[PDB]
């Protein structure tokens, strides 16, 4: 029976937005106990998972960097388990893991269209939960391969649903986000609603939270394809529908996942994750 002040305290960044109005915790840096979470947490002996996936040549470009990197970075102190879905094993980087990590590899159909590609792993994920990761971790964590971890990533991040604020758009209005905003898709967000800009390659949350992220949102995802649309930004505008509908528990900084393309503005005062450049001429196959 943790409890907010416990851990967190909104006083230490007072120029950011720390509280959402259904009094859910933004976490950036020097807000959060991490002595305290450890603690806690290890009394508790959790594991904690995280999926990603590399469907084509993303393997050879980002997967070994993104593992060493979580190696490093992820929820140290506690076990963690890697879970890799990529279309060809063959090509796994098999890198040294620490202590308190360990991983497993599964072989996935690749999808023809890169667009597919990101938006089937809702429906790969839920299949894993139910399978096998409802019963191997307390919290999970579902990301992006295209991205490297930089600094520590860890139990601050830990809650029942669990959204990342995207970069480019943290400090904007609702009416500028870019939602979907055609009402035939289920993705669709109408002007005039909208609390934040969630990225999508990184939410995270207990099994049974994020198996119900992923099943709404390839429910989603198969409606728009039966209505011959589809949504602007593919999972991450369903991922958006989703969580302006079942509120995020926690939200976190975009230190957590932050583009230097922009540069290090004032707020970002410790990077936890960056971006990757985009590579898409050679990773992706088609438009
Ligand atoms: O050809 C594909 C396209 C997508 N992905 C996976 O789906 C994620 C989402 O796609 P992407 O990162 O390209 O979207 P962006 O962040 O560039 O919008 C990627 O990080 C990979 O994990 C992949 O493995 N191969
Ligand atoms: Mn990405």
């Amino acid at each position: 029976k943790l409890k907010l002040s416990d851990w967190f305290n909104p006083f230490k960044r007072p120029e950011v937005v720390t509280m959402t109005k259904w009094k859910a915790p933004v976490v950036w840096e020097g807000t959060y106990n991490r002595a305290v979470l450890d603690n806690y947490y290890a009394k508790q002996k959790i594991t904690v998972g995280l999926t990603v996936f590399a469907v084509g040549r993303y393997i050879e470009h980002y997967l070994e960097e993104f593992l060493t990197s979580a190696n490093k970075h992820f929820m140290v102190g506690h076990p963690v388990i890697f879970y890799i879905m990529v279309d060809d094993v063959s090509r796994m980087p098999l890198i040294e893991l620490g202590p308190l990590r360990s991983f497993k590899v599964f072989k996935i159909k690749p999808e023809k269209r890169w667009q597919d590609i990101s938006m089937m792993r809702m429906k790969t994920i839920g299949e894993h939960i139910v399978a096998h990761i409802q019963h191997e971790v307390d919290f999970l964590f579902c990301m992006d391969v295209d991205q490297v971890f930089q600094d520590k990533f860890g139990v601050e991040t830990l809650g029942e649903s669990v959204a990342q604020l995207q970069a480019w758009w943290y400090k904007a209005d609702p009416n500028d986000f870019t939602y979907e905003r055609r009402k035939e898709s289920a993705a669709y967000i109408p002007f005039g609603e909208g609390d934040f800009y969630y990225h999508a390659a990184i939410f995270g949350g207990t099994p049974t939270q994020v198996l119900n992220i992923t099943q709404e949102c390839f429910k989603g995802i198969l409606k728009d394809k039966k209505n011959d649309i589809e949504a602007q930004w593919h999972d991450e505008s369903h991922l958006n529908k989703y969580f302006l509908l079942n509120k995020p528990t926690k939200i976190l900084s975009p230190e957590y996942c932050w583009d230097y393309h922009i540069g290090l503005p004032a707020d970002i005062k410790l990077v936890k994750m960056s971006w990757q450049t985009k590579e898409y001429n050679v990773v992706r196959n088609n438009v």
